[PDB]
């Protein structure tokens, strides 16, 4: 059996399909399906400081020359008629209790995607709130205090995850997205999940940061490129942050003498090697080279079913 249900389980999947599937269930919509969660990928990682920062803070001793990091995707998928769809993906980037600071105890969402055909469309955008809430929630459990996204729609005619988006699937702009990130994050703040969030220029503002090396260094970022860009010749970074804080959100999950004397984090699921899944690059490779697009329901739907063949295929022993 090829299906989503039957993709193996791991804590954070099903803490988060429990979560949704528990809100479905409050609203009580008939047209509402199962949503099934899954980790489909989990590796160890590290990200290199770029030469510049390495010459500048590193080959100093001020700063570690990287930092290690698990990334993780997850996909969601709903029952709809009987099929899966998947309607929902996102890779994440956790460092964890061990991590030198700057990163310690932060995750970081590399990219997100969906796909619009979620049933019904009045709980659609309440879903992924559902799932990002949900997340937060997890790793808050876990110990980690902070999270970081950079929210960024893809650009015209691009891909982050889903190839072949519907041609009617509107891509926000960055103001409406920057909204819709502070909806969830309200939503959040009044579950008591989130303790408050702030502006990239406003936490280091508050923070009184003062060096470079003190921001929080991600794989793939804005920052560490940005670093680079001002290299070739902290008040400089101080305007940029000013410049783009709409952009950047902190998000606290564990605030005051919480977040002082915490124990390791200890992550209860294992690595899951997935080939597929390790990063964003393969996925779309494998959709635009046999064909398949997220481009109507039911394209979507054949999409999803080729996706967990090879997935399931992949993980055999
Ligand atoms: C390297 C570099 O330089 N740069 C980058 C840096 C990478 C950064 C990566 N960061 C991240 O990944 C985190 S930010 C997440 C960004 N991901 C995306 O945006 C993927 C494409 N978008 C989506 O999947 C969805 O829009 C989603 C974000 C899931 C929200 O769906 P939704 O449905 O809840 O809300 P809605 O979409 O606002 O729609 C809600 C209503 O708004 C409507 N709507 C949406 N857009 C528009 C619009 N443009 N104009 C008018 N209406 C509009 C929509 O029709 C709808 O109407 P209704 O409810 O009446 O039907 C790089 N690495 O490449
Ligand atoms: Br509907
Ligand atoms: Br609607
Ligand atoms: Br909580
Ligand atoms: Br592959």
């Amino acid at each position: 059996k090829f299906s989503a249900k039957r993709l193996p389980s791991t804590r954070l999947g099903t803490f988060l399909e429990n979560r949704v599937n528990d809100f479905l269930r409050r609203q009580n919509h008939p047209e509402s399906g199962e949503v099934t969660v899954r980790v489909v990928h989990a590796s160890d990682k590290t990200v290199e400081v770029k030469p510049g920062m390495k010459a500048r803070f590193v080959d100093s001793g001020e700063m570690a020359e990287s930092f290690p990091y698990r990334t993780k995707a997850l996909f969601a998928f709903e029952e709809i008629d009987g099929v899966d769809l998947c309607f929902f993906g996102m890779h994440v980037q956790e460092y964890g209790s061990d991590c030198p600071p700057p990163n310690q105890r932060r995750v970081y969402i590399s990219y997100l995607d969906s796909v619009h055909f979620f049933r019904p469309k009045c709980l659609r955008t309440a879903v992924y709130h559902e799932i990002l809430i949900g997340y937060l929630e997890y790793v808050k459990k876990l110990g980690y205090t902070t999270g970081h996204i950079w929210a960024c729609p893809p650009s015209e005619g691009d891909d982050y995850i889903f190839h072949c988006h519907p041609p009617d699937q509107k891509i926000p702009k960055p103001k409406r997205l920057q909204e819709w990130y502070k909806k969830m994050l309200d939503k959040a703040v009044s579950e008591r999940i989130v303790h408050d969030y702030k502006d990239i220029f406003k936490q280091a503002t508050e923070d009184r940061l003062t060096s470079a090396k003190e921001l929080p260094y991600f794989e793939g970022d804005f920052w560490p490129n940005v670093l680079e860009e001002s290299i070739k010749e902290s008040q400089k970074l101080y305007a940029t942050m000013e410049k783009h804080k709409e952009v950047f959100f902190v998000i606290r999950l564990i605030a005051g003498p919480a977040a002082n004397s915490l124990p390791p984090i200890v992550d209860p699921d294992p690595l899951i090697p997935c080939d597929l899944m390790d990063g964003r690059d393969a996925f779309l490779t494998l959709a635009r080279d046999r064909h398949l697009e997220f481009s109507s329901l039911r394209r979507a739907q054949w999409s999803t079913g080729c996706m967990l063949v090879e997935l399931h295929t992949q993980s055999q022993d």
